[PDB]
């Protein structure tokens, strides 16, 4: 009776049932297999656990399930085990990424069905569902995961396709950067174990600058800004420096030898490519989501940079809500349990006479 919800990120899965507050489950992204030619599997924790025996591997590069067979481990234990749940008898939810190509889409839907038969599906646009968890039928957001952020402006219900903005810069090459700026203030991380930490550096202090430039030199002639961090065990190295300007890289990619434009930029561009009659709206309902959208600040640093960029009399606005880091499974919880929605529903049946096709036809 009730359906499932699963968030594919690049980063994180989250699944969980139609109706709950939040994700059941939440766990790595990754999968491990053993060393080579002769338990062939492991996903998320597992794996990391026993990664001592296994190559990881993660299946979905910047919201993009490229590595199709490590994904289906990975829905069976999504399912099987970290639902515990039959999908035979469970109407699926899967998010999706913007401009996601029609294959990826239609291979997501063949799966479900020839390997989980599953009884019915339906695939929902990341941003669109977060949008939807924040009442919003119409607006732009800002969804930064770990391994992509887009921009995307919505109207009354409908993600604008040819105005979306990729940019692939998110989390990781973030923490990245900031695992690098570390082992330049003399130290050394630089395995992937100091990343995962080097990460929950990042997570935990560094936060979002509001002028650069003030922000920049206002700390870099005090230490009133400065913070420790025990090692993983013991060690208190000290942060100053790394905090503001590892998130910075969002407003100014150029620290990345990125080209791109930064944020605030591109969420301009976005109205901008948008017709005009929106606009107003776009401008007073920017919402944020992702994990990455999670820096302190940042909602200010953006009314600003944005402000700036637009009309000095649009009335601008921003909107980061706590939920943020799950905002996409909560916006596919509700909208999955919606009684309407009960006939968006792709039903096996109807995939059997047509095929994967029938999922294009959405909302
Ligand atoms: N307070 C925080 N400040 C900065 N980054 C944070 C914070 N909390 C979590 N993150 C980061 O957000 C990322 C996880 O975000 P999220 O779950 O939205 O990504 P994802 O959905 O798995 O991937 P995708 O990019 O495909 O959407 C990690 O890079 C993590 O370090
Ligand atoms: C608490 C946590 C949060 C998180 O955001 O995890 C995601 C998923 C995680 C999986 C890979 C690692 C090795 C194995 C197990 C991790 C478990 C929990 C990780 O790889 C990230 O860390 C990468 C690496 S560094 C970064 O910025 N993204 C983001
Ligand atoms: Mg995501």
């Amino acid at each position: 009776t009730t359906a499932l919800v699963c968030d594919n990120g690049s980063g994180l899965v989250k699944a969980g049932f139609a109706g709950d507050d939040a994700p059941r489950a939440v766990f790595p992204s990754i999968v491990g297999r053993p060393r080579h030619q002769g338990k062939d599997s492991y996903v998320g924790d597992e794996a990391q656990s026993k990664r001592g025996i296994l190559t990881l591997k993660y299946p979905i590069e910047h919201g993009i399930i490229t590595n199709w067979d490590d994904m289906e481990k990975i829905w069976h234990h999504t399912f099987y085990n970290e639902l515990r749940v039959a999908p035979e008898e469970h109407p699926t939810l899967l998010t999706e990424a913007p401009l996601n190509p029609k294959a990826n889409r239609e291979k997501m839907t063949q799966i479900m069905f020839e390997t989980f038969n599953v009884p019915a599906m339906y695939v929902a646009i990341q941003a669109v569902l977060s949008l939807y968890a924040s009442g919003r039928t119409t607006g732009i957001v800002l969804d930064s995961g770990d391994g992509v952020t887009h921009n995307v402006p919505i109207y009354e219900g409908y993600a604008l396709p040819h105005a979306i903005m990729r940019l692939d810069l998110a989390g990781r090459d973030l923490t990245d950067y900031l695992m690098k700026i570390l082992t330049e203030r003399g130290y050394s991380f630089v395995t992937t174990a100091e990343r995962e930490i080097v990460r929950d550096i990042k997570e935990k202090l560094c936060y979002v600058a509001l002028d650069f430039e003030n922000e920049m030199a206002t700390a870099a002639s005090s230490s009133s800004l400065e913070k420790s961090y025990e090692l993983p065990d013991g060690q208190v190295i000290t942060i100053g420096n790394e905090r503001f300007r590892c998130p910075e890289t969002l407003f100014q990619p150029s620290f990345i030898g990125m080209e791109s434009a930064g944020i605030h930029e591109t969420t301009y561009n976005s109205i901008m490519k948008c017709d005009i009659d929106i606009r107003k709206d776009l401008y007073a309902n920017n919402v944020m989501s992702g994990g990455t959208t999670m820096y302190p600040g940042i909602a200010d640093r953006m009314q600003k940079e944005i402000t700036a960029l637009a009309p000095s009399t649009m009335k601008i606005k921003i909107i980061a809500p706590p939920e943020r880091k799950y905002s996409v499974w909560i916006g596919g919880s509700i909208l999955a349990s919606l009684s309407t929605f009960q006939q968006m529903w792709i039903t096996k049946q109807e995939y059997d006479e047509a095929g994967p096709s029938i999922v294009h036809r959405k909302c």
